[PDB]
């Protein structure tokens, strides 16, 4: 409340300020001590990012399952095909329901279906790229784990059939400061957009395309999704204001969204398919 | 929004609902293959729960012997008192420096004064109640391993010295369910509150002494921060109201300041003493 700081922190650092030599040496060596926790905290998170990529590795078969399923390549074993239903009616999620257990091949605009319910996500995509995103196979994690920590989203595409571009995979990079939070967990620090090979210049959805005659071409940057692939430029001289600002609140959603897609989208992509995620999160 | 989510999910329930039998049964496989995370998903939560164990261990240490220097049982070791000033001094905390490095015995109220400063929990006190709270001679963190999990806070007197009560720990526990949230973690279940035995009726800061005659005294309970050591009556037939709305939301509060402690206060206990805690947080 920028006051309830500067009323507050004031008597505070005020009261500590009158305290004594004799008390007040004793919290400089507290201030020791708590450099010495920090160290350990910091092994901590270390085990901790690792004991993570553990599990990264266990859940990994079953999202590949799970992409198979949505790719159409894989079919749904009867088994599996009646705990759904029977799991879905425990949860109350009727629409899913199908009659007697055992037309298109898997399950259609899944990732685009999943993304548009899923907030800040959504307000990135346009008809215009929601097209592109058609052809988007599944989305993955991936902790790093040689050299400095963070993680990265793998978009895998449909290359045999994308208009587009013909990647195979689009991914992002983020990375965290060595440093740590006084929170004690890690901090953002740089991201980086794994390059997209469009086609065409007409089929870039990154931008707009006016031909005019003096049939030259005017290329226009438009406002894509497609953009989370060239996160805001490497941190500038501060200071400034809209060159700050500006530039720098553009990165905060942009470490926002990953960490959406990272932590809800990817471990529940059924349930923000259906829609039923967004609940299942009041409740 | 209870519309956002009357809306939204109602049309998301509903493209859902009118999907192919087809595809229907993919998704209800995939809602298999979520169960199926599921369970990894505990066992994940399990090795994390160690994981923290075990490095709690390895913070007891530098916890203690904070819980000295504040009894002023153990005192500041030059080599440490001068790292304090160079650590003070590079965070700007000036009012901690102190001249030509080497009255009162430790540093008097710490507890007090950093509990103070803590949210919500500093609301719990009162005057009543702060002059038994003279007398804290720490808070400590315990991770229940053996059986359902849960923790501990533990409330370390001067039994010794402590006119209210002859208690030389209380303690505070909290369990969580052993079903886990839909967003991947521990839920709150249940609490106890480690009883007080109060010497006498009147230094009883929980209730409320008025004596009369007919010189037989009646007693009131009152709003205490003690009370925190009974908390809020195992769960009822929900159903009512005030019944429920009113003490559910005592327990809210109750489970939320528990979480303070454990998360802020223990571990950042310093800066909650000298305010600096509350800013540190804002950065």
């Amino acid at each position: 409340i920028q006051d309830r700081l500067g009323s507050l922190v004031g008597q505070d650092s005020g009261y500590v300020g009158g305290l004594p030599k004799n008390v007040k040496e004793k919290l400089l060596s507290l201030k020791t001590l708590q450099s010495e926790l920090f160290e350990v905290e910091k092994e901590f998170q270390v085990e901790m990012f690792e004991l993570e990529n553990k599990f990264l590795q266990k859940y990994k078969p079953i999202w590949e399952q799970r992409s198979r399923i949505i790719s159409g390549q894989e079919q749904p074993k009867p088994e599996q095909i009646a705990k759904g239903q029977e799991i879905v009616e425990s949860l109350n999620e009727t629409e899913l329901l199908v009659d007697e257990e055992e037309q298109v091949k898997g399950i259609p605009s899944f990732w685009l279906t999943a993304l548009e319910n899923l907030p800040i996500v959504c307000d990135t995509i346009t008809d215009r790229d929601a097209e592109v995103l058609e052809y988007l196979q599944d989305i993955g994690l991936e902790y790093l784990t040689d050299g400095r920590p963070g993680f990265k989203l793998l978009f895998r595409f449909d290359s045999s059939a994308n208009p587009f571009f013909t990647n195979d995979i689009l991914c992002k990079t983020y990375f965290y400061q060595k440093e740590l939070g006084y929170s004690g967990d890690f901090i953002y620090d740089h991201a980086e957009g794994c390059e997209i090979s469009w086609k065409d210049n007409a089929h870039n959805v990154t931008v707009d395309l006016e031909m005019r005659k003096q049939t030259i071409e005017k290329i226009t940057p438009i406002e894509s999704f497609f953009n989370f692939f060239d996160p805001p430029k490497i941190q500038n001289e501060d200071q400034d204001e809209e060159l700050e600002e500006d530039l720098e609140e553009r990165l905060a959603l942009d470490y926002s969204i990953g960490e959406q897609l990272k932590d809800k989208l990817i471990p529940r992509a059924v349930d923000w398919f259906t829609g039923a995620a967004l609940e299942f999160e009041f409740e």
